[PDB]
């Protein structure tokens, strides 16, 4: 189609990797740039945990308002807001913000060590349908993204089916759904990424996540001004260890997606 035409040379400019799936709502149509290929997921894991906590909440009413103490041993490489509580407490439901909100690695971790360790964010992604989602490490080692290693990934395919379970289907609760998307939507990390590709009107929700080899990935739930929501999914990755994250290639992701 056109769209992959665009994509694939977007792609050819870019030196690097990249992997999209759009899901279209309105007719349930899929747009598609190896769509099938492994991607590390680096930050964007962080929805699963968050929903994942989310899904025990529906039976442990008061899950969100447990107080779990930040120590400085807790502390990882990018801890933005479980450092100003470090020696005091947050919430489940304050960690959970962080994390999706601030890409916060401790409040990740936080979410991991509830859920009894990857195993237990992968069995959730398993519990929704999602058979391609793994999570194997915790933060940071989650993030070293090397060329080949199934650790930690998905596919744009997976991860976009998964996403729009999680915040336009059912998969959760409704009060849990309404505030993953409330999350998301609040999210402070992701103007230069979807967003930047997107017109303005047009409200996203996102989750950002970078790492090594130049990882740079967006995940978000769109919702355009009068019409059906989308659920777009950028994964792009590099050949060099050192290289610079490229969030500059998922805005005009976005954008080629957003002229269709």
């Amino acid at each position: 189609s056109a769209v992959q035409q665009k994509l694939a040379a977007l792609e050819k400019s870019s030196g690097g990797r990249l992997g999209v799936a759009l899901i279209d709502t309105a007719d349930n149509t899929q747009v598609l740039y190896r769509g099938d290929e492994r991607f590390p997921m680096c930050s964007t894991s962080k929805v699963m945990a968050a929903a994942a906590v989310l899904k025990q909440s529906e039976t442990q009413k008061q899950l969100l308002n447990q107080p779990v103490e930040i120590k400085p041993a807790d502390l990882v490489n990018y801890n933005p807001i479980a450092e100003k509580h470090v020696n005091g407490t947050m919430t489940l439901a304050e960690l959970s913000a962080a994390a999706l909100q601030y890409s916060d690695n401790t409040a990740m971790n936080k979410l991991i060590a509830q859920l009894g360790g990857p195993g237990g964010v992968t069995a959730f992604a398993r519990a929704i349908g999602d058979e391609t989602f793994r999570l194997d490490r915790t933060e940071p080692t989650l993030n070293t993204a090397i060329p080949g290693d199934p650790r930690d990934t998905t596919t744009p395919r997976a991860m976009a089916q998964t996403l729009r379970q999680l915040t336009l289907g059912h998969a959760l609760g409704e009060t849990q759904r309404a505030q993953l998307v409330t999350w998301l939507k609040g999210n402070t990390t992701g103007a230069a990424s979807i967003r930047a590709g997107l017109p303005t009107s047009w409200t996203v929700g996102d989750k950002t996540g970078s790492g090594d080899y130049g990882t740079t990935n967006d995940i978000a739930v769109i919702w355009p001004q009068g019409r059906a929501p989308l659920v777009l999914v950028t994964y792009f990755t590099q050949p060099q260890q050192n290289a610079e994250s490229r969030r500059d290639v998922l805005a005009s992701a976005a954008r080629i997606i957003a002229e269709g």
